């Protein structure tokens, strides 16, 4: 009369893999992970290059970093950190800028040398439109941030070949996740605990789902076995990470969302840039930016004939393809409400949670999808597996 | 019939601390260390600014860095490091500039960006003059380096103003202590390890002198008190760490020295210039460089109210003045043979060892002044003090 599961996780990334590995550990319960793709991971997932052998972001670079120390914690259980910083550049008429907004970047954009000081009484100057705190969208957060100069410089470009999106509808959240400074200070994270994983993603994704009481089924998706399954482990509940709107057969309508294409391009040059990311700021190229992936870990030594590169082309994501970015306009958060109801409901009938990027509908970096995953499984996850209480 | 002391060791610098630490603690034996100046630690020590509580190296910015593991681990038994990696910004005609050679400094100076490769062949053109394997001189091997309108932009008048001597006269070694790059990679330093001490340097040294067997005296020259003190332990050896040609009271001639003069200044504002340090290349400012010291420490949250600061500025070295920096032309090269040769005669006629930059005449940094320690305890004072040994 046993059940095979204790716990069903839908999607191997790093929020199904968080779930997975505390239910397992902490508890002794054993979880079935599904996962769609040939492998686990979901977008973090790496892959060495074959004539380099520099490890390539399969789906965009990834960069960990948090200021949650419980979470740096936690995943360095399961891997060591560089001391990578990361850094980006931004091209923009035929010039490398220093970005983000920094006296690196005003000092070149204006043509002289602006003290902390000056710099701040020249971006107010240019921010006078729109207050930070008025600011409602990105346009209008991110000129009251570094002013319109910059604004349409480095940010009306970009987010255009990012979005397609008026930025007037896109949320303000998008633009402050990038750091306004007045000093030298180019990080692009301002997190307290910053790296990449030493042996790469996927040897890090592994060892979370290592413990002999998990179990990765990959190339399955979870409609096509649900119904099998749940039966096996009636009590088990169900923790989906997938798309939030195709849970439901997309029944309310269908969230935006943006995905993306990349181009992998071994080339015959040491180096090709210079740095691990270039911005491509101007409508003049398709791409939003290049990564060269040898410039992300300097403590390897590649050859130094080759080098890998890849662009990133940004579209809209179609009824197949799999869903990036969350583009949340006033529409869409609309839709969101309707989907979190029945989520909600979801939850009460048939013991589904929601998480992550995609099951939540939300702009989640690796840090964020792990604390998420950590609190889902203190407060909703363990109370229910080990004391028996409700999930609502 | 006992020795009071079984080693001198003359200045309180890390090359003295180090013979000191390693004698005293490895050996068991008690060493004398005698210091001129009212503070130990050389040129190494620091204090914290009284209104502010930033903490300001009192004779001029030091940042530690190696790739040398032994040392590392050795100066990590005394103090923590921060994550600091140290940069440096160049002062050009009222712009600032990313330093030292590489795209970044390359893409703003000559006014679009440079591939790596188009940088390469950019600075070709501009070294063709002289090849580095060819260069004798400072001049000739910056150019070489980094091309001659780079060289005149960014060397020839922060070389002015630092040495007052002739290009051609001063050592290659000297332009070849900065990085050489064709990357956005402007860290100043290319060692494997690099920090700042994060307890500040007067603590990491006072914890090198710690041990009981080592006694510090404060505000005592050796040539006041070693009449005395050797005839009490006649046959302890003397670590010499002072200047080599004044030990001989300039017998054979003067070295040529420089010495630094700063001004400390407490601004009534957060930030003077984002940054930690930033060089001044052109000779309409008397100064080489400005520090601001809270730039030193980001993870130490100052007052954003005021800042210190701290102008630097260079010349010869008088009778009576401390000397920071052999200038080590070819006559002073011819100088130190002699001296070199006396030392040899003072290490065989009364056991008497010349160490450190001042007791070397050379160009040390704080890493190799602790490596050089370490290899003259390793074989000369050890071999001697505990098997017998000569000095020679
Ligand atoms: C280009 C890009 C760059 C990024 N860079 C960074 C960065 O630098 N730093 C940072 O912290 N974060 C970064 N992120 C964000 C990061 O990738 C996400 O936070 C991360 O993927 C979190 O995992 P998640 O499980 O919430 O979503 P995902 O990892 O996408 O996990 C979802 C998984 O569910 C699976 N799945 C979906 N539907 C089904 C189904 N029906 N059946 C079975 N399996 C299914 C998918 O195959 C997928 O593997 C970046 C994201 C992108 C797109
Ligand atoms: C402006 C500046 C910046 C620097 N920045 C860096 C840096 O960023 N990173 C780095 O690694 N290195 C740096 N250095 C170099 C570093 O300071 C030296 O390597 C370091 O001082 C090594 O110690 P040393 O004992 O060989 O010389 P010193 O530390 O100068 O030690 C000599 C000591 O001997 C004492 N003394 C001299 N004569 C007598 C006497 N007759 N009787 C008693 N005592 C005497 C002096 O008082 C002095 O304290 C910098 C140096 C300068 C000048
Ligand atoms: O040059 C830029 C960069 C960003 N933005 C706006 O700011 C938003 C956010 O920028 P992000 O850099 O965070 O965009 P991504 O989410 O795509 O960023 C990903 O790409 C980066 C590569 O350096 C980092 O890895 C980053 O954390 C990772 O989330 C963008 O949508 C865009 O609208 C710009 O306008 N111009
Ligand atoms: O902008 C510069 C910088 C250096 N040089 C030449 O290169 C030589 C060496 O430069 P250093 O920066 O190493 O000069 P310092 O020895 O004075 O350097 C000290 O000041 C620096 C502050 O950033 C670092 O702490 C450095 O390691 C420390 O030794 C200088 O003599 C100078 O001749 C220039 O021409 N232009």
């Amino acid at each position: 009369m046993t059940a095979r599961f204790d716990l069903f996780v839908v999607g191997s990334g790093f929020f199904g893999l968080t779930i997975a590995e505390r239910v397992a550990t902490q508890l002794d319960k054993r979880v079935l992970v599904l996962e769609r793709r040939p492998h686990i991971g979901g977008n973090a997932y790496s892959e060495a290059e074959p004539q380099t052998g520099i490890e390539v972001h399969k789906y965009g670079a990834h960069l960990f970093h948090t200021s949650n120390k419980r979470v740096w914690d936690y995943v360095r259980q399961f891997t060591d950190f560089t001391d990578y910083r990361h850094r980006v550049f931004a091209m923009h008429n035929g010039q490398a800028y220093q970005f983000p907004m920094g006296l690196g970047l005003v000092s070149q954009f204006f043509g002289k040398y602006f003290t902390p000081e000056q710099a701040r009484q020249l971006i107010a100057e240019q921010a006078a439109e729109i207050d930070t705190a008025d600011a409602q969208n990105l346009e209008e957060k991110a000129i009251s941030l570094i002013g319109r100069p910059l604004y349409e410089a480095f940010v009306k470009g970009y987010t255009a070949k990012q979005w397609q999106t008026d930025p007037k509808e896109l949320p303000a959240a998008n633009i402050t996740r990038l750091p306004v400074r007045y000093t030298f200070d180019n990080r692009y994270f301002s997190d307290t605990y910053e790296g990449l994983p030493t042996d790469g993603y996927t040897a890090w994704l592994q060892n979370m789902a290592a413990d002999h009481r998990i179990e990765v089924r990959l190339n399955t998706d979870w409609f096509d076995v649900r119904g099998q399954l749940r039966p096996g482990s009636p009590a088990a509940p169900v923790v989906y990470t997938g798309p939030l709107d195709r849970y439901f057969d997309y029944a309310e309508g269908r969230l935006g969302w943006r995905t993306l294409d990349f181009e992998v391009e071994v080339l015959p040059i040491g180096d090709f840039q210079g740095t691990a990311v270039m911005n491509y700021n101007d409508l003049d190229v398709p791409y939003t930016r290049i990564h060269e992936f040898r410039h992300f870990h300097p403590e390897r030594d590649y050859r130094t004939d080759k080098t890998v590169i890849m662009r990133e082309y940004s579209r809209f994501a179609e009824d197949d393809d799999e869903p990036y970015y969350p583009i949340n306009t006033e529409a869409d958060r609309a839709l969101l409400a309707t989907y979190r109801a029945r989520a909600k409901s979801e939850t009460a009938s048939s013991k589904v949670l929601f998480g992550g990027r995609l099951g939540t509908y939300q702009y989640l970096d690796m840090h964020m999808a792990i604390a998420s995953a950590l609190n889902m499984y203190d407060n909703v996850l363990a109370p229910h597996l080990r004391d028996g209480v409700p999930l609502l």
